[PDB]
């Protein structure tokens, strides 16, 4: 287990929510405050086809599918699976959405750690075929009896692109803000029958939601969803894109974000022509705040920086010159600072406000990229 614990005071609990169970539903893990830090047994990657779909992703074969499975098929997530919701206390919210290839459950490292400091995260399973698998059910009875209909990642045209990834981006900002109307509604006594047959029982989130306390995050292709859902959706209050891919995006929406937001960038990944896209988000009258993560790669973000050794992971670029569990930490205490100033809570993460500016040893304020204005 190398994806580390959550940093914070609770304990961490984990379940999945399908509702409805078609392909037009909403599929999405949660971590929540539990009743206990137990056991710390969350299966990772729960099902051989995401293996599958990340061989796909990645270009390669049956085989390396396969190897995939072999090497990280059992990997747990330090998360008690199912534990109760702690009682006597409205959560704020957190709506996580994951990167082009991604899924669910692979931003554990995250989930878990806001988790732990007293959110509910609901990271969603998207389904407009830019996770590397997801599922469905075709029928009622299917989901009862557990038969799964996949859906895989959608390989393209470099023309179709523009348009595709666009229509993609607006698919995901309404998942996220039906995952949000899902959680709303069972917060208010809403019957719902995850379509998963799990232990968690829904019926204990009644009445445990902060509502004006939302959030949206994600990463890369989920952080131009951040992007998306808050020109669309009020009901979140701030957004933290974690090294966003800003191509998705229409040339409309970059007026359209009253929110405040947050870019937590990576150094390796970024480039001008998505910076630029970020500054158009700026605006004398708006909150925006940026910071960059010194030698981080792209991959630092998700849980895969977690999955190997330090030689094999700066091959594979899964690793940067930062250590993992350093820039995960600095990323995840900046958002809390955030989320505490945006949100309203009342607890101590403004001892990190000055990681917003970009006032530490591993953070650069703003980007080390330059452009006119």
């Amino acid at each position: 287990t190398k994806i580390p614990r959550g940093n914070g005071p609770y304990s961490v609990g984990c379940t999945d929510l399908m509702f409805d169970h078609t392909n037009k539903g909403t599929f999405l893990r949660l971590y929540y405050p539990s009743q206990d830090n137990d056991r710390l047994d969350t299966l990772w990657i729960p099902n051989k086809e995401y293996f599958w779909g990340l061989s796909k992703f990645l270009g390669t074969h049956w085989l390396m599918g396969n190897i995939l499975r072999l090497l990280f098929g059992s990997m747990t997530t330090p998360a008690n699976w199912n534990s109760p919701l702690r009682p006597g206390e409205k959560y704020p919210l957190v709506v996580f959405s994951h990167g082009l290839g991604a899924f669910r459950t692979l931003y554990s490292a995250i989930g878990i750690d806001l988790a732990s400091h007293g959110f509910i995260v609901a990271a969603v399973e998207h389904r407009d075929r830019s996770a590397s698998a997801t599922y469905y059910f075709k029928d009622q009875s299917a989901a009862e009896i557990g038969d799964k209909s996949w859906l895989y990642l959608r390989t393209l045209k470099q023309e179709e692109e523009t348009h595709i990834r666009n229509e993609q981006v607006r698919q995901r900002a309404k998942e996220c803000s039906q995952a949000l109307s899902l959680i709303l509604d069972i917060d208010h006594g809403k019957p719902v029958k995850n379509a998963l047959d799990l232990k968690f029982d829904m019926e204990q989130l009644k009445d445990s939601i902060d509502r004006e306390k939302i959030a949206v995050i994600g990463h890369s292709f989920g952080g131009a969803t951040v992007i998306q859902t808050l020109s669309e959706d009020q009901r979140f209050r701030c957004g933290i894109a974690l090294d966003a891919w800003m191509f998705p995006l229409g040339d409309e929406v970059y007026s359209r974000i009253p929110q405040p937001l947050f870019f937590i960038n990576s150094e390796y990944f970024q480039y001008p022509a998505n910076i630029i896209k970020m500054k158009k988000c700026y605006s004398p009258d708006k909150e925006r705040k940026m910071i960059t993560i010194r030698g981080s790669v792209h991959q630092n973000f998700a849980d895969f920086t977690f999955a190997t050794g330090k030689i094999i992971g700066h091959m594979l670029k899964l690793k940067g010159d930062i250590d993992s569990n350093v820039a995960i930490d600095l990323s995840n205490k900046a958002s809390l600072a955030f989320l505490q100033k945006h949100l309203g809570l009342h607890k101590d993460f403004d001892q990190w406000d000055c990681l917003i500016e970009g006032d530490d040893e591993n953070l650069i304020p703003g980007t080390n990229i330059n452009t006119t204005n």
